[PDB]
């Protein structure tokens, strides 16, 4: 099946950001996409996208201006992490990664995942991704893992309240996705804000991505809204906060977004020396790299 065929999801000839992103930064959430002729899109895949693998990604990461990635599984790959793990090693150490497992994966394989650079595991609750979300099995496989791994969660506002005896349960650390997809434009005291902030206020190790602009501001770019619903979280968070461009942008072909302006919202939720360095070297280094912190 064709590359130009499949869908297309990023802009090819993307703007250079104005923001110059600092020495060490990292984008924390980013994908690769096969290629599909090495590595085939796991049958329960619920799109067929374009090509995204490594060289791709390590050209954007160069073209924004980023050092180092946390290169997340994506659902069209299911639990077969291969096209991940071939991107880390492309890496050459400038990457590690989110794994997704099958609940019932043994010690060993989990093992072999750290040693291909995962660090954590991903639980994916929106139902257009993934048909089962079984929370039983995914708090039994949370704590079974590597020292030091934590686990992503991606969600939906509307289902945060019936997840939170869920993510109270899970016996590791948590990263939230796009801080769940608040409604940013109910402004930063908004409904989708106080009830993530009520989240957060629970555990003390739940870290969130000040993510996807694209995804949660419907006005589209400058993304108002989501700039300044975003800058006070960050603000008031600023231990716990980490970001990524979400390249190359699964499921955005009805809106493609300019990779320049997704950088460039950096310093609109980050405008003072002290949030980026905490949001993009900091935070993630410690979450991703604690042996070189
Ligand atoms: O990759 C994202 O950050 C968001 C999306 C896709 C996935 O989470 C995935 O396919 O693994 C989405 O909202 O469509």
């Amino acid at each position: 099946l064709t590359n130009d065929e499949r869908i297309l999801s990023w802009n090819e000839t993307p703007s250079k950001p104005r923001y110059t992103p600092p020495p060490g930064a990292i984008d924390a959430h980013c994908h690769v996409f096969g290629p599909m002729a090495q590595f085939p899109f796991s049958p329960k895949a619920k799109y067929l996208p374009r090509d995204a693998g490594p060289d791709m990604l390590f050209a954007l990461r160069d073209h924004l201006g980023f050092a180092r990635n946390v290169i997340v599984q994506a659902s069209c790959h299911g639990t077969d992490n291969a096209a991940t793990l071939d991107a880390i090693a492309r890496a050459q150490g400038k990457a590690r990664g989110i794994a997704v497992v099958d609940p019932a994966i043994d010690e060993a394989e989990l093992a072999a995942l750290h040693e291909g650079g995962m660090r954590g595991i991903r639980f994916n609750f929106l139902k257009r991704l993934v048909d089962d979300a079984p929370k039983d099995k995914f708090l039994e496989v949370a704590g079974r893992l590597p020292a030091g791994w934590h686990v992503v969660i991606y969600f939906e506002a509307d289902i945060l309240e019936e997840l939170r005896p869920f993510m109270d349960a899970i016996p590791v650390p948590i990263v939230i996705d796009h801080m769940g997809r608040p409604d940013v434009r109910q402004g930063p005291d908004g409904a989708d804000m106080k009830a993530f902030r009520r989240l957060l206020d629970s555990r003390e190790d739940i870290w969130f991505k000040a993510t996807c602009p694209d995804r949660l501001d419907p006005a589209g770019p400058p993304w108002d809204d989501f700039a300044r619903s975003v800058a006070p979280l960050v603000a008031d968070y600023a231990d716990r906060v980490i970001w990524g461009t979400a390249w190359p942008h699964p499921n955005m072909q009805d809106a493609i977004p300019d990779d320049g302006l997704v950088v460039d919202m950096i310093p609109r939720i980050a405008p003072t020396p002290e949030l980026q360095h905490k949001m993009l070297v900091t935070n993630p280094m410690r979450l991703y790299w604690s042996e070189e912190m």
